[PDB]
């Protein structure tokens, strides 16, 4: 019941974090537009969401492309179309775009930074202005999902998809302050580590994958907090800051969700 | 229900943030132990609790100066033999103690830097090393409350008080790292300007407080969000950090709350 | 002659910051190409230099628009075929490129989004990507100009060039330790306020600039130095961290020169 | 001679970063006084000064505890004493005290707490105040020297050492803000490991200290630049931070020198 009421798109919520995300949304009774390009793994997370005892009329699933100006107008003329107003935008996708040959540092071509900022930067800024005048209505609220490879420490593997997350979080910082007097709060979250379909949209295999969390949850100079980071504990934190009520005072910030791992120097990796 | 047989020390309780932390830990089932100075004030905390239906056994209150060996022992050992056990330790006491003669800046005496540090710093470490026995027993967790003057803008009228919160969001990140092996969460929140006892403790007269938070809730270069911050926004915050279902990534973070005020430029208080 | 031997190429050199960091540089022995899209001024700044000391032999001029691939490979050939080498290289071409309707805020267009990142981060990017292999050779470095208006403060008004600066922060941090192992130093400078040719090109009138430098320098919430930044304090952080001798052990770091502005709250332009 | 008939304070400068310090202000021409508990490495530097060329009339040497108020009226009163007045303080004096057992994290001492921030931030803070008149006359600076240790990044074994560090860093924000409006300009500097006494002063072996450059040196996640830091390497920093003509635009910054040590992350260390 805490959203009831409550209209919320989600972007990049037929897989990983946006999908959760959407479903704890939905189970606190909010009017759910869960969008994505697949159409098999998106049906997957209106299918979570009716198993719930919540009704299709509550949910309003959108095959699109979020980098694209028809996909984003799709995306927000059929949540007027269904539910009649915005009271909430997450801009959750995003992801690494790879190269060709697996190319990383500062040599990966000037098209990965095209791809990587239009996903990571462009969209979130699009989606902003396009529903601004429904959130400046309904004095709604954003959420943004960041990273905390924006910053501080520096991330000299894949360089453009770190600077599109410090440049959003800049965005955050000043979108939340420019859209403060029309009573709207926008923030974010910074999600270290996470078991999603992330990596294996990178190109990594399932196998790999799993790898890559067992070392990193195993060992404290990668995640202190000893376990893998999962879905729900960012969907928590998306739900606490779109919460006006609980988290009202929180404004313009993106809240580090990393069990620890940003806080660790690479010297501290040897005893 | 959310912390049912839970048991919380929130220091600093008699009044403010730490009044009503300890009071919404206590209607979410808590075991809670109430500490502060002022027995007069203390008991009203007691009186707003048990008056919401919560029996006096759920609530422990102790008397007691936080910045002395024995007030730091009382508050943990009679919380211990009052519950049997601490899952979350709060450390919510600090403030801007003032110049005997009303000076601020670099010109504050020297007495105020030792006066000021051993509240808003040196008693958060020893009430920290002193529930870590306890909190490893428990895998519980420690909510620290720092502020946004520990930077990083600066604070050139209570520098003591400032660079006291600053080191404790070290002291923070720090204990965060080196006690997450033992499964405990260390966490912080640093608010902005919020209405409680605070600037009345500094000697401000409630009629020149009423003024600063309207002045502050009606320029947006001083509190953006256009609303002066209350105890509850403070409160909900500390028990998010406490909720480990609900907040367990979060971990060595300190959550800036202040309605945007640290996000605000001295340049941008002029138009162009 | 600190800078012996030294060949730098300084990016946005027909003026202000760019202007005086040219001229320094081959004030102290090296070769240097400045460029800029205003040959006028463009040759103003070769003659200040030749009324020096310094040979005309010494200096590369360029007329080129440093947001374009012929513009920005004219201005690395040319060094490489004058000089030889490339030691240095400024990335201090930048801008606050306005909406030709005035808005500001989450209202400005996207084309504005895209100007500005064309030219304050992706101009850096590919300048960057071009030196690299003969930075790698000559073991030399890199400075970016970047502003404090990049954060941690949010900046509500010209946002799109507040996040390409925030970018460029993390591209600097980034690329520092990608290219570290290379013998390469990243470096950069984060200025506050600076006279220039800066609000000129944003389109203000002359006279107004002067009123606002005045009123900058005469408020202390605006510049607690009490003094308005000048070219020449820019430039003078600039050959310091170009001097690997002196600045060497500094590394992925951009240098905040303000007078202290960043450092003010809003609240303290009352008390 | 950049600082000639200019009187500097260096406090610890009996060794490591500040002799160094003390040694370059001399070389330039300033009048300096050098301070320290240990005569004999005091009279080491006193030695290495006049040696350099430089008449001891104007080098100052005082043996003295820098955190009593009879140590810092003794290095304050011989240095107005010989030579009138004060334009720079160094605050340089400071060291990682270890615990009697070695004890490390959560459960260091109360008393490692006290004589930590005594000599760690205390003596800062009253050095800061005793100098502050001298350099309202004239128109002075001052530059400390914390450590990266002071954050973002945590530091769980040696705590109270970071956490004093961390609040000198806000002292130098605050210091340089409130004395700006008197001409001062209050600047810092955060070194990464650099090669001197320190480790020594903790217990370490010489060999054992030699074995920790070696490996930090060599080892890209620790110190990326490929070296170990040398004193020369910050006392060109504050000797920049000092020389107002050039540095004058920088106010109430700590510039970071690790060598990119504090850009990477515990988990880059591994592949
Ligand atoms: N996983 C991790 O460790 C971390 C993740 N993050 C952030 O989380 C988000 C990604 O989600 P998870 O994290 O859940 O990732 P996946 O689980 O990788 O989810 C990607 C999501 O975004 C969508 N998406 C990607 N590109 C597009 C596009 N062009 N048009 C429309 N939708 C698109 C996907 O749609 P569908 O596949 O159909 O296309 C999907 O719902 C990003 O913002 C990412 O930076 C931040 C830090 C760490
Ligand atoms: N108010 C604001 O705008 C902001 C407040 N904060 C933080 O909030 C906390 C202060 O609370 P509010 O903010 O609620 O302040 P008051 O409302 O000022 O609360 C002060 C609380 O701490 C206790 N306290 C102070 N000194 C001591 C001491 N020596 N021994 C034991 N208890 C002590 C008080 O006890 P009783 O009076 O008996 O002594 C009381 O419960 C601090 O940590 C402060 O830095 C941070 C940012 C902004
Ligand atoms: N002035 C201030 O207060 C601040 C300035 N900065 C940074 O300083 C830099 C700007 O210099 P000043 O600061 O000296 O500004 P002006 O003095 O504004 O200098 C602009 C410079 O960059 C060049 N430039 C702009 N666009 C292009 C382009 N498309 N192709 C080639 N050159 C171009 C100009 O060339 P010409 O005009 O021919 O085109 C000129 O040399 C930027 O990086 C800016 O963000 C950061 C903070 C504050
Ligand atoms: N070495 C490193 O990797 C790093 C060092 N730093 C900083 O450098 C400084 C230490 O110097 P180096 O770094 O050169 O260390 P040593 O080379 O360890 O120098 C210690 C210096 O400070 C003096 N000192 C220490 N305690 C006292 C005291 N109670 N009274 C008077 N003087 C005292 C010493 O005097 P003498 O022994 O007689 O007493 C000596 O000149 C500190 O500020 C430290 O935090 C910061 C980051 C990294």
């Amino acid at each position: 019941p805490r959203f009831s009421n409550k209209t919320v798109i989600i972007t990049g919520s037929s897989n990983g974090i946006g999908r959760t995300t959407a479903i704890l949304f939905a189970q606190e009774g909010a009017n759910v537009t869960i969008t994505g390009r697949s159409s098999e793994r998106l049906e997957e997370t209106r299918q979570i969401i009716l198993k719930s005892g919540v009704s299709e009329k509550q949910v309003n699933s959108v095959v699109a492309d979020v980098t694209t100006e028809d996909g984003q107008d799709q995306i927000i003329n059929s949540t007027l179309k269904q539910f009649g107003k915005i009271d909430v935008l997450v801009n959750n996708a995003g992801a690494a775009i790879p190269d060709a040959f697996g190319t990383t540092g500062t040599d990966q071509g000037i098209d990965i930074y095209h791809k990587t900022l239009k996903l990571n930067l462009q969209a979130v800024i699009e989606m902003t202005k396009k529903v601004k005048p429904h959130l400046v209505a309904s004095k709604g609220e954003i959420v943004n999902v960041s990273s905390i490879v924006a910053g501080p420490q520096a991330q000299p593997d894949f360089l453009y998809y770190a600077i599109a997350k410090a440049a959003l979080d800049q965005y955050t910082r000043s979108t939340a302050i420019d859209l403060a007097k029309f009573g709207i709060r926008v923030n974010s979250v910074s999600p270290g580590m996470v078991e999603t379909g992330f990596t294996n949209a990178m190109g990594m295999p399932d196998q790999a994958s799993q790898k890559f969390y067992n070392f990193m949850a195993s060992h404290k100079e990668c995640i202190p907090i000893g376990a893998a980071g999962k879905p729900e504990h960012i969907a928590n934190i998306i739900l606490f800051l779109a919460d006006r009520n609980l988290s009202f005072y929180i404004l313009g910030q993106s809240i580090v969700a990393d069990g620890g791992t940003s806080l660790v120097m690479g010297t501290q990796a040897h005893d």
